[PDB]
């Protein structure tokens, strides 16, 4: 009944609990952690031409924590991509997001992040902003999925 | 380059201090303040499903204030109306937003506040939503817009 | 159910019979006629690069044909005004779209078209585009509304 | 400065000719040819409620045609995925498209067509509508990609 967007994925698996940041205005910053898999999740968005936190999916696996500050407006995604697997680690063979990488607008690339294993997704945008972020974290990061709009 | 809304209007004259409130959701709750036209306007909005307060556009005047609250997010907008002409006391006569008036769908009225004179407007909405406001405040509500989403 | 866009008004009375054109990328050509109200009503719209004839509305009344050529893609509309009222040749005071103007993002003004008696009409564009028209016609055009997209 | 749509992708290689059908307002029917890789790629799309053909991607090369009929408008694509690839039938590295499915809200699938080697891709709308599809086709089909929307 509220205002909606076009949202694709998610890629992963059904484990987890499922989050959903809603959207935005655009991207300014992502933060993630990683090792042999993606554990943390949070951006920082724009909303309205300030930055608007979304909520912390943090994991509290001992991994090592990155910071990707996109020079917003000017510089978007252009593609997210990434792999996802079952993770031995785990009590499970669920699929989790192993890997992931951002490419921008101005041709900066950001990761691979994580271990390249398993089966690769890959979202080009060819017109369009991922204005917000929705996925699944457990321990670690489950599944991820993206919101655009025009 | 960020992401962007369809906005409609303004109605009302060229004065006052410009304010743009951005795009979110939906709405929750309308606060505004009348007597002989509509003074302040500032609006409680949805995000992501959780309140936004947007900034005051406070009137100095000290007129009759109201809070409009909408039963979000079952119900929400789908018409604003009102009334726009010049306001004899200031030495430029300008056009202000001499009145407004709210329909929902759930076929709840809000108003007319203010007073019915001058040059009537109406946005009537079939499909979509409202999701943001602009607009001019000096003295008075100057002018008034709306960004919609869907 | 299919793609949707938004919607506003339509402006005018419940007479005639309603059309519904749909939604396009853009407007090439607006085609109508005139006296002392709007009598046909008709569009030529973009599809993806190249013209898409919508279906005709036309009266059999003896006007004033007119045929509005935008500079198609770098015009297009920034406002749709006109007048509503009855209209004293008709069996009821049920009211009809007594005056069309449109005005383009060029700086040219179109119009009036027909008769400015009546209820005045004004949907300012200021970030979006007119995408489709709808309507309702008998010998005259009863109504006119909009769809609008990014 | 026409009327737009999100386009992700391509998914594929960087030869044959670019083609871009545009976007409407759903689909009908889609018909391909197949047999190591994808060879033709067509689509009837819906526009307001009736159909319009989109332009023929055709391959000359003896594969076999499919036919995929959709129950429109209330059953539509959550889903499209498939396989690219460099293919030793050409006189070049390029990778195209392999093989193609498609999932359908009403819990069909169609497919998959092609050979399943090489690179996986999976787009899974959880939110919108295929609109549109655009791409690249010399002998066969090198890629493609789609317009999504509301």
């Amino acid at each position: 009944m509220a205002s909606q967007t076009i949202t694709v994925g998610p890629w992963g698996g059904p484990g987890g609990n499922e989050w959903d940041d809603g959207s935005y205005t655009g991207i300014r910053i992502i933060e993630l952690s990683y090792k042999e898999a993606i554990g943390s999740f949070s951006v920082i968005y724009d909303l309205n031409g300030e930055p608007f936190s979304g909520s912390k999916h943090t994991s509290k696996l001992p991994y090592t924590n990155v910071k990707i500050e996109l020079q917003f407006p000017e510089e978007f995604l252009v593609s997210v991509s990434g792999y996802t697997a079952p993770f031995s680690s785990l009590a499970t063979r669920t699929p989790v997001v192993r890997s992931l990488k951002f490419k921008t607008n101005k041709g900066r690339t950001f990761g691979p992040y994580g271990e390249e294993d398993g089966t690769y997704f890959n979202l080009p945008i060819e017109n369009g902003l991922v204005v917000g972020f929705k996925g699944r974290t457990g321990d670690l990061l489950d599944a991820i999925g993206v919101h655009m709009a025009l």
